[PDB]
């Protein structure tokens, strides 16, 4: 006789344990003082892995018997759409379970309590249309372009001491990116000499490769050739080449020595072992080409002409592809001082892009730093008092849930948790939307001034996501019999 | 394992356990559907006692080591000043301790939350400010004489079927009492006869005793004699010895000497015109026969408590040795008689010159429960004396508590920093009271809380918990009101009591083993 | 199950453990946001004695086997020199032990390191010249009479709302005290009454005892009698044994002899016109009946300490055998009576001719925390007597301590070889004091240390630790100052007690089960 019979008191615990286990690991990740974690397993796992993003690690494994596999899976749809922001959605779902210990003291009917989940669907829409906050973030944006959300995602990252300036740059990269062109052609590198600003933006794509020291310095009315197959024959290449006026050749692999002599005399600049990732991005940029065998020249290849040249950047020399007709795709260079801190700039450009692509499609935003959170709480707390009977405990409990978010942001900072809560609520109560939690300040401040803003998508489906797994607990009562107790 | 060593959180727990243990027994006692508890012990106690009043049971017993007895002692002063109503003050202090679990969740300096006690006073100012009180207490009064506060005290008790009529009667009793006299001489006894009124008011005092089957049926222009000493004579503590005389002939003197006690009692008593003799203790058999022929009614084992009130009533007398007759005794005279009150024989003392002391003998419908009138009458006395002196009242049934609770939730969010957490915890303390009142009613506690809360928000001070209803209703229509004094003092007392010991971490050791 | 068993390095740990246990209890106490702890013991201990002042509680009880009592005893000599304000000296010694973990790491000669305490000898001197500004307190002093250092002692204490006023009162007491008298005959007691002032100044002496239920309530133009020997008589030094005798009249003679003692006491008491008799011990019952009829009030078991002060006040007397009345007894006469302070019965001796000694009586909330007033009060009288005598002070709030700490860091590098390790360990000993003051404040200790060092390093002596602020501020505005003497003695005192600790290390116990 066997099975899994735990019920009511015991049954509640299995769901409860899954939520508490996940929350401790993910809470550390959140905000400025977040930390990276290392994990390893036997069977189909090579070695310890460390992931900054909470979502990536949860999906790669299915460690044990308690239920949490389904809850975790949903966050990816959120990631495919909006995703990361900062990882907080998993945490909120987990905290709803803590009140259940309190519920034993309620001592009457947990099923009645379920009314709250139905309430929660309306509560989900309390987040929306219950308060004005902001909304603008239209598109392009002069002052609200950045000095917002990228900084919040950025905050978890260590580099924030000078990185905030770098984060601010990222929106310009996405503004050009927008539209239905597609999400590609984004490239970031760092340089060993520069300034306080610590970053620079280039109009076109930046590549660090050269044919050799010989060949003409600059090409104009440039024609671009991309070949799938390497140069690893001399006569076919020259005859086709002269008619076109071939200014530059880019090959994604090793290149035969013989062609190099011909390119130099002709006046053609070629690139040896160019990376595939740069090439695909470039193809979308030029207008594409059909790349195959040496027949590839003439118009099977589409060449965009503005100017391809090697341009001095405050020290070493690099090759710049710029003035592209498409305009859809662009690159950011960045500058430094050979500092340990400088290669660090590599770390946060990547996270900045992920939030931004979503910022353009929603064309809607909310104030970050918990600004929305206290504000919703102020609006929702009285709603429960207003409603009669059994319902107020259910609706109020969700409303009190909002109170913790201000507190979670405060705990990472290291400031007194009780102190942070009171000061926050009064500002929001007054009616100023820009006011929010300032972790560095230890109190409250203008969120817009510091930056931090949140993508609209993260707020609409975080609430939907929380109810996605939370209700399938108490709601169904069958898993029974076999052995005693 | 064992030593009675306390560390950080555990020390907090000892204060915590005392609060919760007391609260469960007390909570069921609050309101209309309160419960009676009976307590017994083998010695230095004779029988189980049941006390409806929470304050009385706590005072008598110090059961164990954990602190709580001193907190309990505080309600006494409140009781003599304003009194009772329903016992709710003790429960409120206890619930303050429940947040403390959330306090370790703070993971920080516990005593800055103490500022909450400095928020408690802010809460106290608003209680004074927001409640809606009353206007009017003319004196004696026609319609507003009662159907108010006495009813709320009674509401807590199930007698409120026919009894609310009885409560109404009690103010008439207080009107004569009213003023200078303070509290004395109010006596209540039940009658086994059914009637709508269920009560009668008497100008004099009823005592239930008889000399014996024989004796004159009635006495008038009655003279009253009270004796501190019994009519019994033979030992004297120091026997004087076994005794030696001069054989059997003189011992005749000993038996004869008894007669002298008889002779003094008759001769002196007759001159006065003695109609009634009342003695607080056992009475010697020889005198009993004498009283019957004379035309004098005496009372065997008349208890002292009735007597002290009676003395104030008749102007009193100096009770001593048999010299006691004549002038040293002052006997008021109107009418002393034993009257069949349809049911059981009782003796009526009436026509008292003083006028200060009077008796409320109630008849009412019978069962064991008419003894309830004893329970219930006592409550009536305490509320009216305060009601006349204060000339101020607040709405009962928890109406006051929900209104204040709605206001305090707003306050927490408004105050910045450290303070809101402290203020909000005091604020949600108020939430439990609606729940405590609803739970004993037998209705579901959760359903009751939100509906109550919504009505208060509107601005209706009158709206409150209706336990009989099972939902919410208008308290004012009921006529239930609480005296003004009970609410302002409790707020100051509750905060301060719980506050000291949280402050102190460690109840320490001893020498012994 | 019991094991123990300590040798060499672990032996050292026993010295280490004593310091850590004491520091946690005392740390809460130092500073405005202080803490109160209660201690209970049985066996020559009544119950619940609580002391805020660290020195009084440690001195009274030797709780357990580990060595620490000798260190505690030393604090009292410091108390006599100047002593208090806030109890900080014990904590400084305790932290010095933490560095010793480093010494095992050092792994050479721990006694060579002992040079550090000698090194500390001129470290103390460095703090003796560069610290604070504020000197003389001229004489009597109008404004500068207080609102200064007594207030700082009080600042640590939690009664400082009403209490700062009480402190102001204490300097008035020292001004009368001032002269060639030095420091004697001042006694102050709290009372369970409630007034805004919370204190009164008495021209004479206050005592709390009564003769018995009977006796005249008040005496005028009173004569005071103080007797060393009790009224009780019958057992001299040699009994005269227990004897039979043999007559039916002799046993009576000894009872008669008792009467003679009664006769002497009344006949000569009347000639004097004695109004009050005060005896330090038990009093025989026979005279008590006598005093009531005569119209003389007497006090049973009056405390000796009160009596000696009273004697200087009334001109004194020669306290011998019953010959004591008349000329050998000096009785000052104004008013001796039991006065209704407000809540309890007290006896007031007043109008003393001498004027040299006066008494202060405090009024308060009630419940052992009003004993807090005795706690603050004890500190108040003593601080003032030396503040005027020393003629100089230093800034409080740890301002003095951080400055010296910055200076001592330089010193360690400067001393060659062995000495630098020893000197630098002493140097960080100063660092904990800022931490202890901040910790009881509830603010985060780590952040506080860093911000503090930068302000002292800059060159501003006035700047220090502000607990209310949660950062650093100007000490002088607060009015917190420390006696120059407390700082000179503490530096010398800490080393000697701590030194004893290193030299011990070995405690011996023999074997298992």
């Amino acid at each position: 006789a066997g099975a899994d019979e735990e019920r009511a008191e015991t049954a509640r615990l299995s769901s409860f344990i899954g939520a508490i286990a996940i929350g401790d690991l993910v809470k550390s990740t959140l905000g400025p003082k977040g930390m990276d974690k290392i994990l390893l397993s036997s069977g189909r796992d090579a070695s310890l892995m460390v992931t900054n993003d909470g979502a990536t690690i949860l999906k790669n494994i299915g460690v044990d018997n308690p239920a949490a596999k389904v809850l975790v899976d949903m966050s990816r749809v959120q990631d495919d759409e909006v995703g990361d922001g900062t990882t907080s959605v998993t945490v909120l779902a987990a905290e709803l379970l803590r009140e259940a210990e309190s519920l034993i003291a309620k001592k009457i009917h947990p099923q009645t309590i379920i009314a709250g989940w139905r309430e929660a669907t309306k509560a989900a829409r309390q987040a929306l249309l219950n308060s004005a906050v902001d909304h603008g973030s239209d598109e392009v944006k002069f002052r609200q372009d950045l000095m917002n959300i990228a900084g919040t995602t950025l905050s978890s990252k260590l580099l924030t001491h000078h990185k905030d300036h770098f984060t601010k740059l990222a929106v310009e990269a996405v503004l050009r990116l927008k539209g239905s062109g597609n999400l590609e052609a984004i490239h970031v590198i760092k340089k060993l000499g520069g300034s306080l600003a610590d970053s620079y933006l280039d109009e076109g794509f930046l590549l660090d490769k050269k044919i050799g020291v010989n060949q003409p310095k600059r090409i104009e009315n440039a024609k671009i050739l991309i070949a799938n197959t390497g140069m690893d024959k001399m006569k076919e290449k020259v005859e086709r080449i002269l008619k076109h006026g071939i200014n530059c050749f880019i090959n994604r692999q090793l290149i035969y020595n013989y062609p190099e002599q011909l390119f130099g005399a002709a006046g053609v600049m070629a690139i040896e072992h160019a990376d595939f990732v740069g090439v695909e991005r470039l193809a979308l940029v030029t207008g594409g080409e059909i790349a195959s065998t040496f027949d590839h020249p003439e118009l099977v290849k589409l060449g965009s002409c503005k100017l391809i040249e090697e341009v001095m950047i405050g020290e070493d020399k690099l090759i710049h592809f710029s003035g592209v007709a498409l305009g859809e795709a662009c690159t950011i260079v960045l500058r430094g001082a050979t500092q340990q801190i400088l290669d660090e700039a590599e770390r946060s450009l990547h996270d900045a892009l992920c939030v931004l692509a979503q910022t353009v499609k929603d064309s809607r935003t909310v104030y970050g730093g918990g600004c929305s959170e206290m504000l919703m709480a102020h609006a929702v707390t009285q709603l429960a008092s207003r409603t009669p009977g059994k319902e107020a405990v259910a609706m109020e409990s969700y409303a009190k849930a909002l109170r913790m978010l201000p507190t979670i942001i405060a705990d990472n900072a290291g400031y007194d948790s009780a102190d942070l809560v009171a000061q926050l609520r009064a500002a929001h109560s007054e009616g100023k939307t820009t006011a929010g939690l300032d972790m560095k300040e230890g109190t409250i401040g203008d969120m817009s001034v510091l930056g931090i803003t949140e993508s609209f998508q993260v707020k609409r489906q975080v609430l939907l996501s929380a109810a996605e797994a939370a209700e399938v607990i108490l709601r169904v009562d069958n898993i029974i019999k076999a052995a005693p107790r």
